């Protein structure tokens, strides 16, 4: 799609098994997501914001389905404020800005 | 420009005759810069990001170049990690997202 940038550029997500509604960021480097449950290893991260850090769970390899496209990635889940889709995940749904 | 999302997006902004870089944020409803110098009167403002709440001064109606795009509009000034530009100025350049 070309998605406006008159609104905040909320898509739909399925991950886990579940469906959720996460920003698309093209200035964050990771995908953070809300308190949820992961399959499989994890290591924790710290991850900066403004103002300042938070502590989370890095999953690897989780398959995730972004505005209708499927994609492979890592996602952090912890205390974020709201779902973010970073550029790990951009990239390959083949998601550009135009100007 | 097109520009894809495996390196940060990172472009050069003029503001008040000086040029810096400012990585272009689709996740950002405002934008922030690091402390600098501006014209005229400030409002205040309490921006929430990732890890937690910070004041900025808020200057409004401010001439900025972004990638040789002109804009004039709000630009807030804190203790921001890295200098972003939101959506309030990459609508006024015509910015949109595209996969
Ligand atoms: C409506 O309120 C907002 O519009 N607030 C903006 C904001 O914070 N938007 N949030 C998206 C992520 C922003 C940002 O890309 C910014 C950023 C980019 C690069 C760097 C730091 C910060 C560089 C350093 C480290 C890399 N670090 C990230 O790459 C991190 C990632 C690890 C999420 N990236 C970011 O944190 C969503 C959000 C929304 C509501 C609330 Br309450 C909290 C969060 C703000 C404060 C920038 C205007
Ligand atoms: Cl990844
Ligand atoms: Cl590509
Ligand atoms: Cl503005």
């Amino acid at each position: 799609p070309q998605i406006t940038l008159w609104q905040r550029p909320l898509v739909t997500i399925k991950i886990g098994g579940q469906l959720k509604e996460a920003l698309l960021d093209t200035g964050a480097d990771d995908t953070v997501l809300e308190e949820m449950s992961l399959p499989g290893r994890w290591k924790p991260k710290m991850i900066g914001g403004i103002g300042g850090f938070i502590k989370v769970r890095q999953y690897d390899q989780i398959p995730i389905e972004i505005c209708g496209h499927k994609a492979i990635g890592t996602v952090l889940v912890g205390p974020t404020p709201t779902n973010v889709i970073g550029r790990n995940l951009l990239t390959q749904i083949g998601c550009t800005l135009n100007f």
